């Protein structure tokens, strides 16, 4: 689950998201990362709304289902500031919150972005309850890409305790400013796919910069940085996601602009190269679409919509193929024997339960 | 938009909602009734929570998902009132906020529901700024069921004004308690129908109530609400819902229970007689799914796989016609005609911006 | 219990109430729409004042004495809203409030205005526990003036239960702009005089209407208003009011100006045609007063005292006979068959509480 | 104005207040301690009341209506502590507020009151902006009373600056328990009869003692205490009151009970030698009222017949003399001089105002 | 700076500090883990304190004295959650507030942790906005201790940018339970030593752990842990301290207990080998002080005769040598000859300003 958040010169917020969603989903599957509150959220600043704030979700498509955590975060950082606005939603509404109380865990990661003014001041944290997650940030006057992993402490058992970065910076408020946060995501402990993470975070974030320096919306500077993620074959969003009951690809993604408050996402959607791109177009159509352009525009489509919206105004489509890599497929091989040793001791208790029936009530 | 809010005689809460989708939507569009807080809510008493609150929503189509209706109007009703910690969630946090600026009126409807013990206290209201709509009420106790129309005072501007009404009673602390609040929907000043939106909803109340008597669980009360509330051919949701630009049926429906916090959900649901019935089912299976049943279950499907589901466990399905109606076709060849007269009137304006530009830029 | 609440073109509210009190109450009794907060209420916008707000009361002469309802409305108006401050009043301070906790019922009625600017924006709302109650409001440039009653849903146990609708509009701020609600009080459910009630609510409005749009000030606004609904003979209030324990007239009446926050109020005023005149007329004294004109004034004149000052800055004067009507001296006659036969059967328990002592201590 | 609090063993707290008015009012002029928020207020333990307060008023006249010193002084108790939940509501809501803008200085003077149990805690405070204030204060085990005057420090301008001074104390929780504050009004420098109001604070709290350690009602020690300050002939309130425009007494009284938050009060009450007992049984009368004795009994009576209702029950009256005295009359000789000379002074300004114009307009 | 907090199997907080000073400081300099609200802080569960919570501070010298981060931390840990009700106290009320406004950076350290039951949930987290700083923690059950630094993430400008880490978990409330996190302070990147640091810490809090598993005092727990803390030949703390301008050693060292709330501090300790036990037995004869032994007893000393009060009751002293070590005094002729070059162009500058007053004022 690979998202990201940013701010231009001018300090108007936009925040993204896109997954593959769990394993072996049953088909057309929506988990978040395409709900309103639940996957990014962007908020520009004005009455008692004092900063300007960004967020974007991860981890179990459930958990963040849950506790509209990207709403929650985004409503809690009207506290007096940054790095003690996040966790109370991380574990006074997460980890020992009713939301998710019937569960072996609180499994999931968070990213966000505060912005002011006096010349602004930008503030990048990323919390999380797994064994790890990804990062990588960088601004327009700073010149180069710094990335890095945030583990928990050796040994600290993952869901229970939950570890969180991050610093504080100052851009020049004229033209030549901006700064990006994204990520790659909470996992297991397979160290072995560690550097290719590192390495599309960079190549990410200097896209989104490069728009950025070239005067692009944060809504467009964000999709960049998704293009990027997405494209890589290691994260489960886009190209290289998790294949289905059906092993097919159903993706989900979505994308907020924080200054007019448009949102646009799909869930889902088979067969399309960039989700995140969809996601943009959707919120763009939002705009031109209410000055007299026939009546309400949409912006959550889903699947077979997704798909033929997507290509009737003009976005190249795949088939399930190049979409599919051999990580994915070889991960898929061995995700259906799970359920093939499962499913077959689940007919067991069944024929096993009726049998404690079958010599009691009908024999005799 | 239909749906519903009850509470059993333990004082335990639910709510549910039911949507066509607005008139000529595109293919595979999941609006609100559908997702996680914008749709409908039940939360039960807990620590920070005082009261059992639950909610369903209805509106224009977007507008009740811009700021999340109902669990912003959860967060609201912990307020020390029933009747005053509603509209602060639908006037400066719907009407006059940032949420809903550039719009021609903040269109929408809500129904809500409280119960705290002491004997058992239950508060019900219902608020919108829609010319009407229509609402029926009942208890165990109480014997009769109550209908009625909560129209907007004579000449008052719809889409400005705001209409609320309410009331609170008493339910004897023993296993004969219950109270069940449902919705037939917002619509315009068409009059000659009001007779039905009424048959409905008395009818769709008795058979909760009579779930409830027979010690039904809450959720499994207002899906009898909606079930009955789905099958009226006048209620755009279930049977005789709106028709999208393909003339094609594709319906939105939730549900919550406030004791377990789980969810269920389905978008874009073709061939489903009662869709709120794959949202119980999803809802029924996250209980069970729980305890060593596979891993993570599903709570929100949509379109094409929602079908496969519903039938691998056993909904009944049909064609998708049988859900169209005489009334629903009708509107269908006179909804397009006004596509028809106004594409024709919209690619003119496009010849005309590209012939000044033919007369100017590109002759000479 | 009729009443009032207005503000003009430049955003500056007024009140006023007045009332004839309880059936047949002893000599000399002064109710509420008299006291400070119990009866109007009126505060223009100022540091932690965000809003200018106006209410009136009504109902139960006792209820609104012991919540002093209409301050503690007027200071809840502080939350973010119009809709979502009052009944934090209605049932956290009145139904399930302390101040009437050894009562039969909460019944009261109460109207709310509010006011900011960014163009000035007006809201108004009507809630009450009683079997019904009347209203009508009006704006400068609308035009024609509205009328129609809020009763309770069919059925729904009044005093228990609490309807309340509402609006909200915008009146341009040149010159040519004021918004008026007033109200003809709750009761029983004797229909017979319904068509009475909203046409006299009508003429009241037109007239403060006429003031504000000869550029009258808030406070002779509402007094006219009040003058219109005072002279209807169907109203418990000025001409036809309640006739007391020795059949005689005692009014109680109320005024408040936001803008200055000057009080002005008369109690048990018998022989006035127009209380409200007097508590206008005192209202007035207050500022002139002030600037070197003797000593402190005064504000809440009484029965022999109110008669007295009333005639001697010239105020026309009734004998208890015009005041007095036809409806009024005969529901007098059967008003007085009750106490007949009641203040007979409350002497049988005292002569048959003391002959249970009198052959137990006497006999022997 | 003199008056007093009180808490009993069991920590139920009453409070009552009576007063003269100020010396030559108009005729039926209510004042304060009289009105329900605005006299003295008394409110018993619950849920959002943690401690039980009392409070009773005294000022220039009309001030402390204009703020509801006393329930605005009792809804301000509720912070956490006794000695900085007062002034907030004598400095920003009354010394320095809106309530009293246009006014040379905002005289007044408050003793405030409260209990909470683990064994009760008692803590007794008294503000004010006069000059000079007397109380006395004592307790069940304490045994001997203490009186003292509260002055303002040396050359500290009266009417701006205000002078608290206060105490804590603990009671056995056994039947042997209570504790009495009583005040004996504020007052200019004229020093002469300081050891007159101590002489009958000591003594009025001795009473109430007593009926403290009798077993009496709070509501029955208040009236015991206020009888006492009442029949004092320095005080300013029952006996020795102030003389009106047409040199008659007309006293204005109130009490109030914290566990049935039951009311009594009168108003231009001429002719009853302790007030304060009519309001207490207007009071009392409440408690029998409410099981079936007719129906809603009275609560606050006025002048003509406040008379009628003391003497029908059997109170003490007298004709309008013996409440005069050598000083009342003697000083009422010397106010009306101050008048005779002073209004001859006001209609010569009208005629140099109407020679002006008759040397101007008039002539020519 | 050094030091540390901890629980017992009750819920019993207690925290500590110890502290050499800035590196040539004037002699008898007092900095902060000293101060009584600055340095550390201990406070046990009880009404308006929701947990129990501990705090240990470093900093640069004097910053964490600016806006005591230990109390402004305690004060700001009752909020809902553990990780945020931290940096609220190190972003609004340390990085960027009025308190520190003109010093090059906010440079400073922290270490919390806190205890509520239901079965006792313990929550560990630690911020700061220096190059690094290192910590261990371990518990009862537990068995193994942890280290590992937590450094800012790669090419963050130390001062601006945060970086904070944490954790939750159980114990089981029974007789084998304890918590401890010490941490080894703040430094820059010289990575040489990063190996020592750690060692000592894995065995500063095995002490600890054992003294909790004796069933010891909270407060002789972090003794212990100090105590090996300070023993460190690297740590700034104990042995191996800065030397101030005149070659001696003079520590800082405080600790407090949460049960009882006693406080023990010293100051400018020269001659004692571990002045933490200094502060211990402060905080130890509090306890035994309050049976009449005497009168008020001490709690914080300083320089000359913290020395007296240690010898005379039996603390190890030592000639103030023993407490320098190689790198120490290595240290202090290095840190002397940058004053040496400085004073001696501190004081040209002084001759060049005599000298342009010399050939302008002087001459002529």
């Amino acid at each position: 689950t690979v998202g990201a958040v940013v701010v231009d010169h001018e300090g108007n917020v936009a925040a993204a998201v896109s997954s593959g969603g769990l394993a072996l989903k049953h088909p057309g599957r929506v988990g978040q990362a395409a709900l309103y509150g639940c996957g990014c959220w962007a908020e520009n600043t004005g009455a008692h709304n004092p900063y300007s704030t960004a967020v974007s979700t991860s981890g179990c498509g459930e958990h963040l289902v849950r506790t509209i955590l990207a709403r929650e975060c985004s409503h809690a950082l009207q506290a007096e500031d940054a790095h003690q606005a996040l966790l109370e939603t991380m574990q006074n509404k997460f980890i020992s919150s009713p939301f998710l109380a019937s569960e072996d865990g609180v499994l999931g990661g968070v990213i966000v972005l505060r912005s002011c003014r006096c010349t602004l001041l930008v503030e990048f944290l990323w919390s999380h309850t797994t064994e790890s997650m990804c990062v990588g940030y960088m601004s327009a006057q700073d010149g180069k890409a710094k990335t890095h992993i945030s583990r928990l402490p050796p040994g600290a058992v993952a869901g229970q305790s939950v570890a969180i970065e991050g610093g504080v910076c100052r851009l020049e408020g004229s033209g030549s400013g901006g700064f990006v946060l994204v990520h790659a995501g909470a996992g297991y402990h397979s160290e072995s796919k560690a550097k290719e993470y590192k390495h599309v975070c960079k190549r990410a974030c200097q896209k989104a910069i490069e728009k950025l320096q070239a005067g692009a919306l944060a809504t467009d500077a964000v999709t960049a940085a998704l293009v990027e993620l997405e494209d890589s074959p290691f994260t489960n969003a886009g190209m290289g996601s998790n294949l289905n009951l059906l092993g097919e690809i159903e993706c989900d993604a979505s994308i907020m602009d924080g200054k007019s408050l448009n949102f646009g996402a799909v869930g889902a959607l088979s067969g399309i190269k960039n989700p995140v791109s969809v996601a943009n177009r959707l919120l763009c159509e939002g705009q031109k679409g209410k000055l007299s352009a026939g009546r309400i525009p949409p912006c959550f489509l889903v699947g077979e919509g997704a798909y033929r919206w997507a290509v009737d105004h003009g976005i190249p489509s795949c088939p399930p193929n190049i979409m599919t890599t051999r990580f994915s497929l070889a991960a898929f091989k061995r995700n259906k024997r799970k359920l093939e040793l499962a499913e077959r001791v689940d007919t067991d208790f069944m024929q096993l339960k009726k049998r404690r029936q079958s010599s009691e009530k009908e024999n005799d």
